[PDB]
């Protein structure tokens, strides 16, 4: 047992707050914001050795990242940004930093009760997205 076992599984979006404004701050255009905001993703998290895989599946896009904690990777985001990402575990929270064009955004994933809470921060704007087990 490890590290992320409390994250592993299949998770479904149950609430979102301030996601349109988060997306505006990251630079997402109108049409992508409207369709992305309407998405109801499932989040599938798995671990195999040192490799963590996170899949986000929705009607708008299916995206998947695999990574090793602390080891930077190049990522293409849902909104088609090319970013440099690093994911670490800090005090039981998965912290995902994306860097591009001299900007930065941080996505934190934490277990809280029976939920997986995703907090997304860009400049002063926070979005909170709550998932429960599927
Ligand atoms: O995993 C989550 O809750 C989180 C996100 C998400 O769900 N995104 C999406 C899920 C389906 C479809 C589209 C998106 C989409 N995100 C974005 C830009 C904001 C990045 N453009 O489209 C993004 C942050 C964490």
């Amino acid at each position: 047992s490890h590290m992320c076992d409390a994250f592993v599984g299949t998770w479904k979006l149950v609430s979102s707050e301030n996601f349109d404004d988060y997306m505006k701050e990251v630079g997402v255009g109108f049409a992508t914001r409207k369709v992305a905001g309407m998405a109801k993703p499932n989040m599938i998290i798995s671990v195999n050795g040192d490799v963590i895989t996170i899949k986000s599946e929705s009607t708008f896009k299916n995206t998947e990242i695999s990574f090793i904690l602390g080891q930077e990777f190049d990522e293409v985001t849902a909104d088609d940004r090319k970013v440099k990402s690093t994911i670490t575990l800090d005090g039981g929270v998965l912290v995902h930093v994306q860097k591009w064009d001299g900007k930065s955004t941080t996505i934190k994933r934490k277990r809280e009760d029976d939920k997986l809470v995703v907090e997304c921060v860009m400049k002063g704007v926070t979005s909170t997205r709550v998932y429960e087990r599927a």
